[PDB]
């Protein structure tokens, strides 16, 4: 990182809360500005509402040029996310730009939770249930939300 990605982080933080998401939160864990942690609240009108999800954000030494290493610590019944919390979002590498911020990624996942990507499964069966029948999908998620995110 040198001192640049590092300042990039500071900027990412000082600006992160100038206008706080009132729903999500992220920041450096302990004395490591390259090791962050975040918390997302299930959008009130989504299957994951009322739940608290923990995320671990790892900043690449070459940031902001490369995307941040983030994982879902809290169990979540989502087709684009698996048993180890790995998240597969387009902007995480396939369509990522230095411009985008960690904040951005938050809202991205926030909407991703609401509107998932079925043909892009990380877990085929949960992606198949969504597509074939969301009515059932939107329950499992609730069951998991209060059993893993309460």
């Amino acid at each position: 990182r040198g001192s640049m990605a590092l300042k990039r982080i500071q900027k990412e933080l000082s600006d992160l809360q100038r206008d706080p998401p009132a729903h999500c939160s992220a920041g450096p864990v302990g004395d490591d500005l390259f090791h962050w942690q975040a918390t997302i609240m299930g959008p009130p009108d989504s299957a994951y509402q009322g739940g608290v999800f923990f995320l671990t954000v790892h900043f690449p030494t070459d940031y902001p040029f490369k995307p941040p290493k983030i994982a879902f610590t809290t169990k979540i019944y989502h087709p684009n996310i698996n048993s180890n919390g790995s998240i597969c979002l387009d902007i995480l590498r396939s369509q990522w730009s230095p411009a985008l911020t960690v904040s951005k990624v938050l809202l991205s996942i926030c909407s991703l939770l609401c509107d998932p990507n079925p043909d892009d499964p990380l877990v085929p069966d949960i992606a198949q249930i969504y597509k074939s029948d969301k009515e059932k999908y939107n329950r499992h998620a609730r069951e998991w939300t209060q059993k893993y995110a309460m």
